[PDB]
């Protein structure tokens, strides 16, 4: 019962992507061991990887849980697939990816989940709504708060 804070990076590309964000904001504050306590602004961001798909939505959520690194893994990867699931097939699949960004101050490497990603630094989709809720906070590969390294970038915009 030792809470830890935790941020996490939410996005959506197809579909009702504000509904998908805030149906994966609701289902995580669903678990006995989550309580969502912020959330950042929405932003819709050019698409980063293949540049031929839609703009994602992206926002990051504060979390306050008493689970694992892994068990919150669980219920971020539970909250995909269920969001994941056609609504009628001729519209396709669902969009949602839902990744842990920091997880107290705390760097993990294992080989199935790295937290916060090593990467995560080149992101703006994530670094710009993180630094909306997590500014202080210190990023700890980089030892940078996340207020000194999110950078400019043109291709995110708040999406309200
Ligand atoms: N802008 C932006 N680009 C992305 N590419 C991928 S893959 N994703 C899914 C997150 O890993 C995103 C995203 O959420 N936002």
């Amino acid at each position: 019962s030792h809470m830890i804070q935790a941020y996490l990076g939410l996005g959506s590309n197809i579909g009702d992507r504000e509904s998908q964000l805030n149906d994966a904001i609701k289902i995580l504050n669903e678990y006995d061991g989550i309580s969502v306590s912020n959330i950042s602004p929405i932003y819709e961001t050019a698409p980063v990887g293949y540049t031929e798909q839609p703009n994602f939505l992206n926002l990051c959520v504060e979390i306050q849980t008493t689970l694992t690194v892994l068990q919150l893994l669980e219920c971020c990867l539970k909250t995909e697939e269920c969001l994941h699931r056609i609504r009628k097939e001729r519209w396709g699949p669902r969009t949602l990816d839902v990744d842990i960004l920091l997880y107290g101050e705390e760097m993990i490497d294992l080989p199935k989940l790295s937290v916060p990603h090593p990467r995560m630094n080149e992101r703006a989709f994530v670094l710009i709504p993180l630094n909306d809720i997590a500014a202080n906070v210190v990023e700890p590969r980089s030892k940078l708060k996340v207020k000194d390294l999110v950078f400019v970038d043109d291709s995110v915009k708040r999406y309200k």
